[PDB]
Order: C-alpha cells, then structure tokens, then sequence
C-alpha cells in the first residue's frame, strides 16, 4: 500500500490540500537563470529567470539584472525600510552568457563573510550567498542563490565551432 485508491470516509477538504499539491509540484527551471533562495527569511525563495535565446545571440540579447529591495517586485517587492530592505542588492545577467551578482546596499554588503564594494558586479558562484546588515550577530541578514545546472548543462551542448 503505497500509492493511493478507494478512500473511506475520514476527512474531507479543499483548500489545506491544494496548498500541499502547489508544494510538491516541481517545476522546471532549463530557461530559468537562477533562484534566489533567503535562508535568513529577509527575502522568500524567488525565481530569476532569463531567456536561452538571449545566450545564443549573445550581444545583441544579454541584458537582465535582479534588485532586491523598494520595487514592485524588481527581483522580489518588500516593504520600504530606510536602512536594509529598500534596493538593497541586485543580481545581474550576461557576460559571455554568465552571471553576475551586484551588491547594492546602502553601507554594507556582504559575500561569504566578505564584505564587498557596493554596485560591484560579481562571478557567479555555486550557491553564492550575499550577506547584510552585519555588525551584531543577531542583526545579520543572509541571501543565497541556487544555479540551476540544468542552464549550464544546456550551454555546453550549444558550444561555438565553425569547423566543417
């Protein structure tokens, strides 16, 4: 008895069991850039995505960035705080096809316990993380971010050549 068939009378209900259903639906993420995933809870696990199309062109279509902070939802829409909240950091899109982090706080970002410069565009890293609002142990906020290597994966099967 593992799957599921012929339920008896025990507990009925429509609206708890959707929001498990949306859980365990995975979805695919081949054009899908990156996601963002905040462990500390600043910001909640948000997709970035871009188009693959761009990547073969290259040049002409490479230009996406991600902000995180006082937007509509640039990357993610949260609420508007003076001090670390509002834009507080952007991620960027391009290079050669690569990804790029920017960092854009108002005195402090940081990366892997290194604080950095601000608007200061970086090379993408396996499960990056951004750090912010360091000074107190208890007031320190945390960004990370999840390549999918399904995107790399696609890349290296489209590699350049002209040889015949």
């Amino acid at each position: 008895g593992e799957n599921i068939t012929q339920p008896t009378q025990q507990s009925t209900q429509a609206t708890q069991r959707f929001l498990i259903e949306k859980f365990s639906q995975e979805q695919i993420g081949e054009n899908i850039v990156c996601r963002v995933i905040c462990t500390t809870g600043q910001i909640p696990i948000r997709d970035l995505s871009a188009d693959i199309s761009q990547v073969l062109k290259e040049k002409r279509s490479i230009k996406k960035v991600w902000t995180f902070g006082r937007n509509p939802a640039c990357d993610y829409h949260l609420g508007n705080i003076s001090r670390l909240s509002n834009k507080h950091f952007q991620i960027l899109l391009g290079e050669d096809g690569n990804l790029l982090l920017n960092d854009i706080s108002t005195n402090g970002t940081w990366l892997n316990g290194q604080k950095v410069e601000k608007n200061s565009n970086q090379l993408l890293s396996q499960g990056d993380e951004i750090t912010v609002g360091v000074g107190v142990e208890s007031d320190i906020l945390s960004l990370v971010i999840f390549i999918n290597d399904k995107f790399k994966q696609c890349l290296e099967q489209n590699k350049v050549d002209r040889i015949r």
